């Protein structure tokens, strides 16, 4: 009922520690002025950029919904175009082991905004323990008209049941 996941076994597509202190840990500490961002120090990484993580909802429930926050400091390019994914905990030992995510189960496109967004999933993703896959494929200009960022930033990822 509308209440928060355990979280764990977090994974990131890339992440900055050089320019700033930004581990994708910084996208599940419950602190909206903490986020991951991409890697952009030398050597960048490129679009698409995904976080991916395990949750842990109990036996007998299943995520209903995944949240994203972006940071909230400034509009500095957010995500546009995202997709998530999911497999059964037991498709692999840890997240990072997961080959196969298979086809997206649900997409989002977000407005130009810092507010937070919520992605509600289907019910026919896994029942308990699962590992999810946020990943940004586009993401916003400096202004709504300009091109878009090359790299990402979350704040908070979470998922409901
Ligand atoms: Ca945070």
């Amino acid at each position: 009922l509308t209440k928060d996941v355990e979280a764990s076994d977090y994974a990131a597509s890339s992440q900055e520690t050089t320019g700033e202190h930004a581990p994708v840990g910084n996208a599940f500490d419950k602190n909206a002025n903490t986020f991951w961002h991409s890697k952009y120090s030398n050597p960048s990484a490129n679009l698409p950029h995904w976080l991916a993580f395990k949750a842990s909802p109990g036996e007998g429930n299943k995520i209903a919904a995944i949240t994203h926050l972006y940071r909230q400091d400034k509009l500095n390019g957010p995500a546009k175009n995202v997709a998530v994914y999911v497999v059964a905990a037991s498709d692999a030992n840890s997240v990072a082991d997961v080959t196969n995510w298979g086809e997206p189960v649900a997409t989002a496109e977000f407005p130009y905004t810092k507010e937070l967004q919520t992605i509600a999933l289907p019910n026919t993703i896994p029942s308990g323990d699962v590992y999810v896959k946020f990943q940004i494929n586009d993401a916003w200009g400096l202004t709504e008209t300009s091109a878009g960022v090359t790299w990402a930033a979350v704040a908070e990822l979470a998922a409901t049941a």
